[PDB]
């Protein structure tokens, strides 16, 4: 009885240019899937237009993960001098008790390392400052440093928003209702690595494991600009 984001012909492109992940890494809906109605308590059509992802569980996930129209997993040169641009309206609701961060955006290698995510966390501390429920920006330090730099981008609002990624050269830019609030992060590090963008609700570190993550786009595009 869920509505298909497909009936809507705002998502034809991005869906044409993904595969669903859920509840883990496994694909459980791939472009023709998804263009053929494809719905379901972690991924349907709200009535209001919004794509809705909802998942429960520790590092659980229901993402969309950039693939091109041949069917080819996208892998781009993380830092080549191709533009890559992803770009959303999101409106991220008041998360239920237990859910501590949803990762919501990713540019990720073709390996196991995220470059960046942008998530929602219920609080953080940045050298020595605590923020609470606000919208952040990782950038690992590199494939063999699992540390990371964070950057507080915006307080939460459930206002839908729009986030812009800018990748290009060996740099990184983040846009949030049309200010940049990360200007031109080094992501040298992943030279020589490939890397494709994700978004949906990816659940970190939750302290209830039985609630469910939710987050919902109205806008999605992810595109080249070669240079
Ligand atoms: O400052 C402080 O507050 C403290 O920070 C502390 O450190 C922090 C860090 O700063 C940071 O916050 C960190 O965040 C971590 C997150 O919490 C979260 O855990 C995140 O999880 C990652 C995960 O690490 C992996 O990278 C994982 O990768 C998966 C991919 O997303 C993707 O789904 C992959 O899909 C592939 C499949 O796995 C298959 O390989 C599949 O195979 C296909 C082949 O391509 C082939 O074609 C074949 O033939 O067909 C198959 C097929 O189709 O099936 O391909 C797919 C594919 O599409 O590519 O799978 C990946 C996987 O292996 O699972 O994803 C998540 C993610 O980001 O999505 O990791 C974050 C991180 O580590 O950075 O947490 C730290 C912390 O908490 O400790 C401290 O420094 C502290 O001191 C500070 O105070």
């Amino acid at each position: 009885f869920y509505t298909a984001p497909s009936t809507e012909s705002k998502f034809t492109e991005v869906l044409s240019k993904a595969k669903l992940q859920y509840p883990t890494s496994t694909t459980v809906a791939f472009a023709d899937d998804l263009l053929d109605g494809y719905a379901a308590s972690y991924f349907y059509l709200t009535s209001d237009l919004y794509m809705q992802f909802q998942v429960a569980g520790s590092s659980q996930r229901s993402e969309l993960r950039e693939m091109e129209t041949s069917g080819d997993e996208a892998a781009w040169d993380c830092t080549g001098s191709t533009a890559h641009v992803a770009s959303a309206q999101i409106a991220i609701p008041v998360q239920e008790d237990g859910i501590e961060e949803v990762t919501i955006l990713q540019v990720h290698d073709s390996d196991v390392t995220p470059v960046l995510r942008i998530s929602w966390v219920s609080s953080i501390t940045i050298d020595g400052v605590t923020s609470e429920d606000v919208v952040l920006a990782t950038i690992r330090n590199g494939i063999d440093d699992s540390t990371a730099t964070k950057t507080v981008l915006q307080a939460h609002t459930t206002s839908r928003t729009e986030f812009n990624i800018n990748v290009q050269n060996s740099k990184l830019s983040i846009t949030v209702d049309g200010t940049t609030e990360l200007d031109e992060a080094d992501i040298s590090q992943f030279d020589g690595s490939t890397c494709y963008f994700k978004a949906g609700a990816f659940n970190n570190n939750p302290t209830d494991t039985s609630a469910n993550a939710r987050i919902k786009m109205y806008e999605l595009e992810w595109v080249d600009h070669h240079h």
